[PDB]
């Protein structure tokens, strides 16, 4: 039977069958409990809502994101997620579908090791696999060499991989992400008089970050520019009617991925790490870590981030390196993509973790056959 | 059995079953006491007279309301007026009859408390239950989300619901209804040379304010219309045989709707409070408190108060937004149909507050059972 | 000559010199308007009151707060206000004298734009200078590392300091106040029959809450006790000579410093917004956070306050941590006590922006200069 | 040159020059008509008699009154009262003269109206101006606020002023007054035997009334305190000769102005009017209203009225309220002294209402310009 | 006048005394600079910090360290060391003084040209050497023959000397020292759940890797132990008051000194470099290695290292041959302890480097004087 390929972000889920071009299912990874007083009996109230039904809902719901960081922090809450988007999206007996499922580096066991319990005495598969997210990106990329950064929702991370072989010492995790870019542009919002305090505008407010923000090449040019003419202000609709408009802010947000001390963080920018990851390699692979810069996930869609990358890349290393930034438009999906495109392999097929293993070895099986 | 659906305004008592249409018994809630010497001895004269027999002899009576914007003041009467509307006018026994009673938002306890105390031992029911008066004029709309205006005898009041979720921080209470407007009408006439001093004549005021008043959709406009040409006077026959002819004052009377500060009252208008408790909401649920805005009660029958109120709100609210008036012809028995709606639910026979658990909880129970 | 040092909150103003160890003008930020009709002819009747003029006439004006949750609505009033506190209650020419203005966190820049324009363009000063208040409550405490929280009319911020530097990513901002406080008060005044709608009486349940509320120690403990006997109540004389008497009334209402969903804020308490400013800040620093714990302004001034804050950051933090409260008995004024210690400082002399600067730069210095 | 002051009450008439502390001509307002046949031939013998002439003739007349209620319902004989007040009283020009009138509130427009179209088209004055008779009586008194009670000969009424600024929403007018107490009388008169039903015995009534009448200031103690001795009788000299004796009738008569159902009204005493004008107005007010009852007219004039009232309001007040009456001896004069006050300010020649403004604006400036 | 004895280390400074048995002062070798931003005047802020005093305020700054793997790349930083370690801490003037300074085998040049030109053109001395840190080790020792493992914190080193004639051939350098076994620990702190990612919870990890980790006599029995029970688990107090547990952690730590492919690095253990030092010798001289295993160093202080370097070493030699440890309880400070014993003899007077030979030949007598 068909496998499944299931990437669990922290912000958004992508589940769908494997040997797909797209995942089938894209929703948000939110539940949402009431907060006010029911009044009217009866009607189909619920006590929760998971996926769009949170989010269509959001105005008298309190939304929780079961994953933090890329760490599961509410089990329930994540249960109820792996149920919607087995049941009610995917609409899938889970007892005869393998599940692939993809976790970021330098995680903790227990997140693993709960999540090969659930997935084998709740939602009891007959095999499951836990893949890591940068190996599936270069997966979808069609390329065997390269170094993969993947930026999300909660965690950015580095991973160098050359001719098929990983360096897991040159191997970076920054937990610097979407969400700390729209908290950023939460305060900053209120710099104009815009007050979003609760978390149904923290939607708002990331839907903002995601239409009109973009990368600046030069971030002191730009800033000039704009405290000289507003040519570059722009204006959004609120759902209540009203408008607003930002200047500066469309690029003061993104910059904290090159500056991490707009929000007081002592780690240095993407590219920096990214150099740095390159150079605590061997040398003799460094050329063939220069010239393919994978580049995935959904924080790695502003207009203007390629550019700034092979400008702050170049500035970094030597003058006679190519460097080249690979930044397909079907990036934001390209775990997935590699994902089903690994799960439909011949050779895959015998690196399942199926439930007779998982009987024998308990649940710890799952540090010694995956990576 | 079948229940008993009671609303009790400050004005009239509209009382009749549950899964009915239309009410059975629409009186006013008025008390009559003589006031002048008897002096044919026996032919069945009465110390009280209740309703519609107060009304009709009304000349030789002293007319008093037992409810008082919402609040209920003389206990005795009222006694008087549940006791003519379960025995005389229904024609029921209330042993055998659960009864569903409404209230207005931000009352006190002690209103409630004997209420129920009346209900469960002078009148004891089997069952007993107070519900809000803008829950059930939702009811009656057939819809879920919106925010009702409801304007009676004594209070005005606005109540938003999303999704059958109140939201009770919004909710506004303003004490200016019908019998302020005709008060000021009484005041108003004194100006033409029509003197209305006693309560017998009041009836007659508010008789002239229900069939000839109307709310103006520009106020200067019709102010300068009045002023140029007698072409906005109506003429109206005393029970005397007398003719009186108004003029402006057909618009000045419900003008004190929108301008509070006519009658000395520092509170704004009821577009500005129905605009204030849709921007204390969530901001999500705006758009659907703009398109839902529901109408109820007595005192939002002139024939111009819904083109009115959608050309305030327009101008209060930003222009990208839909603003729609909903104002049925059978709003002014609205409460009473929703009422009727919610006793005849399945799911509501759980949520009656029965004679055992007054016994055993006091007459505190009303309180942790309803809103 | 002598500095001025101005603090203007939302409720109050606290005007006075510099050098000083108590204001000099301390009157409420109001403007009063009249509202109804003038008979008598002269007798030096004014368009508008400011200060202890309209509080002692405000049974027939409409007053006005020219700043509502930190930011200046209203600039003729603010202007007005100015006026008032320059030439009628501190009697100077602010031609001759620097002044100190206090700022609250995470505003919007046209409130300082508008403050040094109308401060250099109208009451033309040498120079000006905007500080965050609680840095100069951290002044007025004689120590230099701890959490300040400021909380007043207006805004509840929490803002830390560690050996006189501070962390911007750590301040937070609530707009739950006083006011809102009083609003609840308002709210619930009427649970007991007690109707108080218009500005002027709003003042009074200011002053109830005054002289009558406090925060428990320990909520449903409370509850049951004000269930349980009428030990709990007490009772307040009305201007008109009404007594009213309040119960649980006198510690729900500040409970909602604690539990805002009182009043529909889906934001957590004070307790948690002080604890999640402290884990957000550096390890090594928290320790020192947890024993400086410093509170100011007025809404912290219930007697009971200090003593439930030790508990709920005891009960959130750490076992082996000392948490100790820092509440002085002249929190009410320490902002212009922390700022008049600082425009005395020899080392202040120089950070002091001057009206050649702010004619060379626009009015644009003042976020360059100050913070 | 000098201003008139013309008090036009139903009863009497008050007309004087401004700046003085009396007025000069105070006559009973009354046209009398002869109804016998006249035989002797010349002799002067005219066809109408105002005034005094009229009252010393009285036997021989019928007396008309042209202002009944506070509205005058005659014009032809209030043309003959103001030909008479002007020329042969005052003996004045009018055309040289402004004048000052007063006029009872809640009256209609065509009052006004008719009597601006009088002064101007047939005693044209270079300006006119109307004025309420309780802002002139607080005027007189020398203070700035209080409530003020006005009872004449036609209309009760009473207004709240608080620091000039007036209340009108407080204002309440009772149609109970000194020739409704002389109607009473003449109709308990009939108990003892005498019998008074013309229009010259009505005068006798009101001399009897004004001679003899006292308020009780416990009405059950006295009535049983005239049942038991013959203490409180007084006797009366009739014109003729004739000596009457009255007992209970001294107090029964003023009594009605506390209990108007002895006349089959069905409103409240005056006492209880006062009481529902305070409390109908600010609450922060009411402290002030209650130290400052200011009395004026001829009504207030009998010797037990100041104590009744005390009694009253002290009883209808809260027990920590200072309850202080107003009762100056002059007070039968005031509304003549406080026109004379006003007439004679200089901030007051601002307010005429000249000629030239009457033939611009035609007879309706008078709503605009006066109160 | 006395010379002095400074040890530079890769993290930490001894400086101290010719002719005393501990150093005086033993200090971090950081330099610490402010991140956030300064909000309180004055209060002798410092734009840096050195030693102790930039670890006690570690929270708000970064840290840096001038010398890695034994080279100092920042000669600014290392200047202020000198200077803080000369007039700070020893309290000396070093015009006065002799210095005795410590470099690592198969260092560049230029560190040593940088340091004779700093030492005599800033703190200028009378005279100046820079000596074998392995060398002193030996003379700490007592013994004249032996081959001395000398592991800090950038550089881990074997030198074997016999009868006082050193074999630079045989000299091995490996850059695995503390650090690496830091950040190692760093990196492994995180499959716990535990992060730490900035400067100053490097200090927090080093002081838990100083406390809490041993050397494992066998490995993997030790990993079946801590995989069967939980014995091996030590708990850690952190400065905010939060207790981390630790299992199998506290000997994979420092595995990597006998493993050092678990960071990634293709070079031998530490027992396999000693004894390849050996057997790169002659032969005669090897017996007198295997007997004077000398272990100096802080990085040599683990309670297991001993014990398990004699296994080791016995595996890897013949079995006729005997294998002694030597580690003294004061091996942490056994390089100072050797420059002092060097410094005061009398035969070391005359290899003294005097600033007259310096300025004759230049900073390049440094390489023909010393070794
Ligand atoms: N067009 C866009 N521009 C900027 N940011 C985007 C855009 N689309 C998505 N994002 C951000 O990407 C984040 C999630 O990306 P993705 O990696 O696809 O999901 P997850 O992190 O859940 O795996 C969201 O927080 C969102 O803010
Ligand atoms: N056609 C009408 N036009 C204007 N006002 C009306 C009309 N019909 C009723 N009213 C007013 O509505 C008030 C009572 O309305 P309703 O809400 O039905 O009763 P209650 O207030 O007792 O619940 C009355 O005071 C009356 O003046
Ligand atoms: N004794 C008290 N108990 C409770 N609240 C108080 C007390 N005194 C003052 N307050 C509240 O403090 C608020 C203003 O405090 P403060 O911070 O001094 O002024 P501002 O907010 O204008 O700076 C007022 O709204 C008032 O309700
Ligand atoms: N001493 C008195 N005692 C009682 N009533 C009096 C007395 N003097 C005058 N009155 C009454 O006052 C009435 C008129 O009073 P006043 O207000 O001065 O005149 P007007 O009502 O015409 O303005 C008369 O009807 C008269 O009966
Ligand atoms: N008790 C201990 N256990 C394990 N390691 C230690 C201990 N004490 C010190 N160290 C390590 O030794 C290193 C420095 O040792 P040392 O050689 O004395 O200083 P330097 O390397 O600066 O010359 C530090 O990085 C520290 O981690
Ligand atoms: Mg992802
Ligand atoms: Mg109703
Ligand atoms: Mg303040
Ligand atoms: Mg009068
Ligand atoms: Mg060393």
């Amino acid at each position: 039977t068909t496998a499944l390929v299931c990437d669990n972000g922290s912000g958004l889920v992508k589940a769908g069958f494997a040997g797909d071009d797209a995942p089938r299912a894209v929703f948000p990874s939110i539940v949402g409990r009431p907060r006010h007083q029911g009044v009217m009996v009866g009607m189909g109230q619920k006590d929760s809502y998971v996926g769009d039904e949170a989010q269509s809902k959001r105005g008298i719901l309190t939304l929780k994101y079961p994953i933090e960081h890329g760490i599961i922090t509410n089990w329930d809450d994540m249960e109820k997620i792996w149920h919607h988007t087995f049941y009610n999206e995917l609409r899938v007996a889970p007892e005869e579908h393998p599940t692939l499922l993809t976790e970021a580096p330098l995680n903790p066991k227990a997140n693993r090791e709960k999540m090969t319990q659930i997935m084998f005495e709740t939602f009891n598969v007959p095999a499951m696999y836990v893949a890591i997210q940068a190996v599936l990106s270069l997966y979808a990329s069609g390329r065997t060499t390269g170094i993969v950064l993947d930026s999300g929702d909660g965690v950015t991370h580095n991973v160098p991989i050359y001719e098929g072989y990983a360096l897991p010492h040159a191997i970076m995790r920054l937990d610097l992400a979407g969400r700390d870019l729209t908290d950023y542009l939460m305060k900053i919002l209120t710099e104009r008089g815009y007050s979003f305090v609760t978390t149904a505008e923290r939607e708002i407010v990331r839907d903002i970050k995601e239409k009109l923000c973009y990368v600046a090449l030069d971030f002191e040019n730009e800033m000039a520019t704009a405290a000289s003419s507003s040519s570059l202000e722009k204006s959004y609709e609120l759902p209540d009617g009203q408008v607003i408009t930002i200047g500066n802010e469309r690029f003061r947000c993104p910059e904290t991925l090159f500056q991490p001390s707009f929000i007081g963080m002592e780690s240095a920018g993407i590219h920096e790490t990214t150099y740095n990851s390159i150079m605590k390699c061997d040398i003799d692979i460094r050329k063939d870590l220069y010239a393919n810069n994978v580049m995935s996930g959904g924080t790695t869609m502003y207009p203007g981030i390629a550019d700034r990358m092979q400008k702050e890349i170049t500035a970094l290393a030597p003058s006679t390196m190519k460097i080249k930034i690979i930044a397909p438009p079907e990036r934001k999906y390209s775990v997935w993509i590699g994902g089903s495109i690994l799960a439909s392999l011949s050779t895959f097929q015998q690196m399942w973790i199926t439930k007779q293993e998982y009987d024998e070895a308990g649940p710890s099986i799952v540090h010694r056959k995956c990576f």
